[PDB]
Formats: structure tokens, C-alpha cells, sequence
DNA sequence: CGGCATACG
DNA sequence: CGTAT
DNA sequence: GCCG
């Protein structure tokens, strides 16, 4: 097993389902406890088991898998022995967890926004709406579609949502293109949001783009809250039976010299593009982001055409999205 | 011990 | 500060 | 919390 989730595949659906799910709890909590480091541990020790082959049914099988300490070892040890983890449990039903959990889901709150009103004794979606003084509007439209926003997205009305994008996107500039990214990009069946990245096979004419795709669709009446740029973070208006609801949609622009970049950094996971970014500049001395692929030694940018390319100048096997569910 | 991904709105 | 993967 |  390597010690980086870029080097080996991890399926949507695998075998370790409730271990993980335990470990990615005190992920969350450290997390919302600010502690980056014990929230990254887990969450690696979580994605290792996700990438096993089987069930974990005995402690000597974690003998040797990255990321298992005498920590996350003893959670894997209780949920085997007795079906339950003390900690997570107790971790759980904290009032602590579930309300910082509660407030940092809205669309606009961050950990250091629902810490803050956590420590001034606010508990409920209902305190924060008693007090509108203390909203962005950001968080109001995040607060006002919280049920919507709560609802899972289903890959039916992802199709739905791509048809509109594509119709505002060919009015703003003929010939764009439009790619479905995020977890549905990797075979999800829901989701809570839709990513989607746009660009131009003539380098340069996506220059401008957004803001006449976001004109478009404001103008048909499909864009409940947007921020008015090369992102952006939209609550869009989805036809239902009957009536509609709100889904967050996010609209990514990229120049086609960047796209494979893009794609893949906007493809996922979070832990996967992570552990992809943190190989590529501590083992082969490489800076990689959303643009591009840095050599600081020589000063150059790698020029790949797929992501195919940027894996193999990793020296990384390659894997497709499905695979890269870390 | 230091390090823990990286960018844009 | 928030957002995203 | 764990790795190198
Ligand atoms: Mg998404
Ligand atoms: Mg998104
Ligand atoms: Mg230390
Ligand atoms: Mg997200
Ligand atoms: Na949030």
C-alpha cells in the first residue's frame, strides 16, 4: 500500500464502508476544532482503507497501511470488537459537532464564522435568522435555500442543468465547450453540488466569458444568488414537477492550454488533488496547481494535452476518475 | 522536529 | 473572511 | 495524527 492516495486507485464504493466512515467523523471534527494535521491523518487513514481489496476484519490486517497509528488503530480495533467507537459516538451526539456541522453546511459559513457563533451561544438556523444584522448576503441566500441546498442533486437533474449551461454558454461564445467535473466526474449517483468547466479550443477568446454566461442566465430567470472573473458559485433554479428547487451550480473557465490542469484539479477528490499536489512537489520537486505544472529549477511549465500527460510526468500510473475517489 | 495543497471571489 | 476540487 |  503507498503512502500517497495518488498512487493507487480508490473506488466510489468499496469494502471498508463503516471504518471509514468512522475515521472521516473525528476527520470532521479535528476540522472543526482547527486542527489540520490530526483532520488530514484521518482522512488518509480513512482513504487507505477505501482502497483495500477486502474487509478489514482483524487488527493485524492494518500491520504495515500507511496513516495507521495507535490512534486510528484503536478506533479500527473497537468498531471490530464491539460494533461501536467510543470516541466517535461521543463525538457525534456533541453539541459541539452537530451544531458547528449544522452551521458550517450553509452555503457562506466557514469554521471560523460558525465557531464564532457557536462561542456567542447560537445553536439553531432559526438564532441566526432572528438576526440578520450578522449575515452576508452570501449567507442569507445560503440560509434562505438551506433545505434545497440539504437536498441530495441526482445525476437527472445534472443532465437538466448541463442543457441550460450549454445553451448560455453557445449564445456567449460560439464554439465553448462545456465538461461535467466534481464527484459526478467520478461516478457519483448524487452530490450536493454541480461542477462544471468551460473553456475554448482557440486559446484567448474564453478571456471575458463568465460574466456573459452569468448575464445569460440571470437574464432566463435561472440564477437565484450569484456573487454579481473566471469562477463562479451559483444557486441556480432546477425545474421539478410541478415547481422547482434551488441546486448550488459552480461555472469554472479555463484557457485550453490549461484545461488537462483544470480538469483535473476540478475532477477531485479533495484528498486526492491533496496528496497529488503535496507528491508532485515533495517527491519530484515539481509545483502543480489548477494552471499548470512548474519545474522551479529550470523555470519552465510543463505543456500537457491530457491529464494522461500530467501523470506520466509524475512518473504516476495513470488513473481515471472513478479511481480517484481518495 | 517540520510538514501537512492550492488557488480564486 | 468565503468558495472550490 | 502520522511520516520521513
Ligand atoms: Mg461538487
Ligand atoms: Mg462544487
Ligand atoms: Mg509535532
Ligand atoms: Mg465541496
Ligand atoms: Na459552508
Amino acid at each position: 500500500m503507498p503512502a500517497y492516495a495518488c498512487q493507487r486507485p480508490t473506488p466510489l464504493t468499496h469494502h471498508n464502508t463503516g471504518l471509514s466512515e468512522a475515521l472521516e467523523i473525528l476527520a470532521e471534527a479535528a476540522g472543526f476544532e482547527g486542527s489540520e494535521g490530526r483532520l488530514l491523518t484521518f482522512c488518509r487513514a480513512a482513504s487507505v482503507l477505501k482502497a483495500l481489496p477486502s474487509p478489514v476484519t482483524t487488527l493485524s490486517q492494518l500491520q504495515g497501511l500507511p496513516h495507521f497509528g495507535e490512534h486510528s488503530s484503536r478506533v479500527v480495533q473497537e468498531l471490530l470488537e464491539h460494533g461501536v467507537c467510543e470516541e466517535v459516538e461521543r463525538v457525534r451526539r456533541s453539541e459541539r459537532y452537530q451544531t458547528m456541522k449544522l452551521f458550517t453546511q450553509i452555503f457562506g459559513v466557514g469554521v471560523k464564522t460558525a465557531d464564532r457563533w457557536y462561542r456567542e451561544g447560537l445553536r439553531t438556523l432559526d438564532d441566526l435568522r432572528e438576526q440578520p444584522q450578522k449575515l452576508t448576503q452570501q449567507q442569507k441566500a445560503g440560509l434562505q435555500h438551506h433545505q434545497d441546498l440539504s437536498t441530495p442533486v441526482l445525476r437527472s437533474d445534472v443532465d437538466a442543468l448541463q442543457q441550460v449551461v450549454e445553451e448560455a454558454v453557445g449564445q456567449a461564445l460560439p464554439g465553448a465547450t462545456v465538461t461535467l467535473t466534481g464527484g459526478f466526474r467520478r461516478g457519483k449517483l448524487q452530490g450536493h453540488d454541480v461542477d462544471f468547466l468551460i473553456t475554448h479550443p482557440k486559446e484567448g477568446q474564453e478571456a471575458g466569458l463568465l460574466p456573459r454566461v452569468m448575464c445569460r442566465l440571470q437574464d432566463q430567470g435561472l440564477i437565484l444568488y450569484h456573487q454579481h472573473f473566471e469562477r463562479s458559485f451559483c444557486i441556480f433554479r432546477l425545474p421539478q414537477p410541478g415547481s422547482w428547487k434551488a441546486v448550488r451550480v459552480d461555472l469554472v473557465v479555463a484557457p485550453v492550454s490549461q484545461f488537462p490542469f483544470a480538469l483535473l484539479g476540478a475532477t477531485g477528490s479533495k484528498l486526492f488533488q491533496r496528496e497529488l499536489r503535496r507528491f508532485s512537489r515533495k517527491e519530484k520537486g515539481l509545483w502543480l496547481n489548477s494552471h499548470g505544472l512548474f519545474d522551479p529549477e529550470q523555470k519552465t511549465f510543463f505543456q500537457a494535452a491530457s491529464e494522461e500527460d500530467i501523470f506520466r510526468h509524475l512518473g504516476l500510473e495513470y488513473l481515471p476518475p472513478e479511481q480517484r475517489n481518495a
